[PDB]
DNA sequence: CCGACAGCGCATCAGC
DNA sequence: GCTGATGCGCC
C-alpha cells in the first residue's frame, strides 16, 4: 500500500495519538491509536467503513466509529475542535522540543509560555536538555540520509579504534537494517575488560569524539549510556551539516550481542522473535537469553558470542538485518 | 469487569 | 547532605 489508500485515516489516528500522549497524558491510548494507524497503514485496501476496519487487530469499536464519521464527512469533530484549542495545540507543540515532555509542556503553557519564541526568551526556566532541544529544534526533526550516516559511522569507528583497538562498536538501529534514512545514530559499545562480573571505558570514547569536534553537545552521560549531539564537518566553503542526535551505550561483552540484536530491531522482529522464542521455550530480553525450566523458571543466561548464537539457541536461521523488518 | 499494555539510564526534583 | 519519585527519551 501507499499513502493515498488510507492516509487520511492514518493521519487522523496519528493526530489523536499525539493528543493522548502530550495533552491527556494517556500513554496507553497513544500506543493504541498508533497500533491502529500502523496496522491500517499495512492494509492493502482502500477501507470503506469502520466495520471493515474493525476486522483488523488493534481496531475496536471506537476507532471504527471514528473512521465512519471521517469517511462520511472528511473530518472528525473532535480533532477539529482540538486543533483550534490554543491550550491543547500549544501543549502538543512544545513536546516537539527534546526534553520537553507532556508534563513540562503543560507547566509551560500553564504560565503563558506557548511558543518557541516564549521559550527563547525564558531560557532560565529550561533545564540543560531542553535548551539543547530548543537550540537544535529544526535540526532534530530532519532525517539523516544513509550517506551522511555512512560518513558519521566512518568517524565513530575510526575514533573508537584509536582510543583502544580492542573496543567493539556497532551502529545499530534501522541503519544496520539498511534503511535509506535515519532518525538518529545509535552506537553500541563493548570492551573485553567489561563483562557482567566486571573503568571509564565510555568517558574515554565520548572524550575522543569531542576532541575531534564530532560530538558537540551532551544531553546526558553516565558510565554506560551517553546521549548527545553530533555534526559532520562542513566541507570548506559550504553550508554546515545539520546537528544530529547520537546515543552511545556501553554494554558488557557477554550481553553485547543480545544488545545488538535488540537495538537493531525493528520492533516487529523483536516482538515476533520473542514470541517464537517463547513457543520454543526460551526467554529473550535486551540483555540475555535465558532458558525456561519445566514449570516456568528461567535459568541463568546462556553463553552468547554472536547474534547467530542466539538464533542457534531457538532453531532459527540467522536472518540478516536487511530482513528484520517483521 | 478489569488490568496489561516494557522497562531502563540519567537529570532533576520532592522530601527527609 | 542523602534517597526515592518523577519526567524523559528510547526497540
Ligand atoms: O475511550 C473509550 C473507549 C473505552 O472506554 C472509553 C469510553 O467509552 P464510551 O463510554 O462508550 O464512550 P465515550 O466516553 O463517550 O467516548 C470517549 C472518547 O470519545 C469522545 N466521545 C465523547 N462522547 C462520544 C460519543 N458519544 N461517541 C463517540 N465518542 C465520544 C470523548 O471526547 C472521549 O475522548
Ligand atoms: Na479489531
Ligand atoms: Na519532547
Amino acid at each position: 500500500p501507499q499513502e493515498t489508500l488510507n492516509g487520511g485515516i492514518t493521519d487522523m489516528l496519528t493526530e489523536l495519538a499525539n493528543f493522548e500522549k502530550n495533552v491527556s497524558q494517556a500513554i496507553h491510548k497513544y500506543n493504541a491509536y498508533r497500533k491502529a494507524a500502523s496496522v491500517i497503514a499495512k492494509y492493502p485496501h482502500k477501507i470503506k467503513s469502520g466495520a471493515e476496519a474493525k476486522k483488523l487487530p488493534g481496531v475496536g469499536t471506537k476507532i471504527a466509529e471514528k473512521i465512519d464519521e471521517f469517511l462520511a464527512t472528511g473530518k472528525l469533530r473532535k480533532l477539529e475542535k482540538i486543533r483550534q484549542d490554543d491550550t491543547s495545540s500549544s501543549i502538543n507543540f512544545l513536546t516537539r522540543v527534546s526534553g520537553i515532555g507532556p508534563s513540562a509542556a503543560r507547566k509551560f503553557v500553564d504560565e503563558g509560555i506557548k511558543t518557541l519564541e516564549d521559550l527563547r526568551k525564558n531560557e532560565d526556566k529550561l533545564n540543560h536538555h531542553q535548551r539543547i532541544g530548543l537550540k537544535y529544534f529544526g535540526d532534530f526533526e530532519k532525517r539523516i540520509p544513509r550517506e551522511e550516516m555512512l560518513q558519521m559511522q566512518d568517524i565513530v569507528l575510526n575514533e573508537v579504534k584509536k582510543v583502544d583497538s580492542e573496543y567493539i562498536a556497532t551502529v545499530c538501529g534501522s541503519f544496520r537494517r539498511g534503511a535509506e534514512s535515519s532518525g538518529d545514530m545509535d552506537v553500541l559499545l563493548t570492551h573485553p575488560s567489561f563483562t557482567s562480573e566486571s573503568p571509564k571505558l565510555l568517558h574515554q570514547v565520548v572524550e575522543q569524539l569531542q576532541k575531534v569536534h564530532f560530538i558537540t553537545d551532551t544531553l546526558s552521560k553516565g558510565e554506560t549510556k551517553f546521549m548527545g549531539v553530533c555534526q559532520l564537518p562542513s566541507k570548506n566553503d559550504e553550508k554546515e551539516y545539520p546537528h544530529r542526535r547520537i546515543d552511545i551505550r556501553l554494554i558488557p561483552k557477554d550481553q553485547y550481542y543480545c544488545g545488538v540484536l535488540y537495538f537493531t530491531g525493528s520492533d516487529i522482529f523483536n516482538k515476533n522473535m520473542r514470541a517464537h522464542a517463547l513457543e520454543k521455550g526460551f526467554t529473550i530480553n535486551e540483555y540475555t537469553i535465558r532458558p525456561l525450566g519445566v514449570t516456568g523458571v528461567a535459568g541463568e543466561p546462556l553463553p552468547v558470542d554472536s547474534e547467530k548464537d542466539i538464533f542457534d539457541y531457538i532453531q532459527w536461521k540467522y536472518r540478516e538485518p536487511k530482513d528484520r523488518s517483521e
